[PDB]
């Protein structure tokens, strides 16, 4: 099977937000707007916006999961490349397959679907913290784009979904990623690229 990726703001306006953090050549983590397109070192910090218009129940939960973007490739599971599944990075949570790791969270968890053998992170959805209008989910990647026997160079698709205490569907949100060494640099050749 494949995850939809259908964009889905739901009864509670579910919808994702990102930083204004540029392209200069320093920069870890930055996205595009134009190409729907988060570019980032790998296991550094991504910041992602939670954006709603209204409260949803507690025990509502917001899930992240990586698909292949091509359609030749959608059935095949995103995982960790054989080199790095094998570098006991571990944060002590996330399973070493897993591409997709939350950070800073200790209610985060990792799902091996029995069905789909696909990864994903789950975490619980609440309030914003006094003072703020949304809530942040710091994500981390943790293989190049270009890893060898993992991703091979194939672009992924993050999906977000806000989901209830079951598992159902509250709001769907994606965004492509790129994890690479130099994010300020290929965001800007991709948008000059889209642009001519
Ligand atoms: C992102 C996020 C987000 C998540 C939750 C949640 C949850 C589930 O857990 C609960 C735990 C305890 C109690 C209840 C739920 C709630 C709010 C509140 N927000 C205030 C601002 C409001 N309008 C501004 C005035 C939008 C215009 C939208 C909702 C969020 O913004
Ligand atoms: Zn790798």
């Amino acid at each position: 099977s494949v995850p939809s990726q259908k964009t889905y703001q739901g009864s509670y306006g579910f919808r994702l937000g990102f930083l204004h953090s540029g392209t200069a050549k320093s920069v870890t983590c930055t996205y595009s707007p134009a190409l729907n397109k988060l570019f980032c070192q790998l296991a550094k910090t991504c910041p992602v916006q939670l954006w709603v218009d209204s409260t949803p129940p507690p025990g509502t939960r917001v899930r992240a999961m990586a698909i292949y973007k091509q359609s030749q490739h959608m059935t095949e599971v995103v995982r960790r490349c054989p080199h790095h599944e094998r570098c006991s990075d571990s944060d002590g949570l996330a399973p070493p397959q897993h591409l997709i790791r939350v950070e800073g969270n200790l209610r985060a968890e990792y799902l091996d679907d029995r069905n789909t053998f696909r990864h994903s992170v789950v975490v619980p959805c609440e309030p914003p913290e006094v003072g703020s209008d949304c809530t942040t989910i710091h994500y981390n990647y943790m293989c190049y784009s270009s890893c060898m026997g993992g991703m091979n160079r194939r672009p992924i698709l993050t999906i977000i979904t806000l989901e209830d205490s079951s598992g159902n569907l509250l709001g769907r949100d994606s965004f492509e990623v790129r994890v690479c060494a130099c994010p300020g640099r290929d965001r800007r050749t991709e948008e000059e690229n889209l642009r001519k």
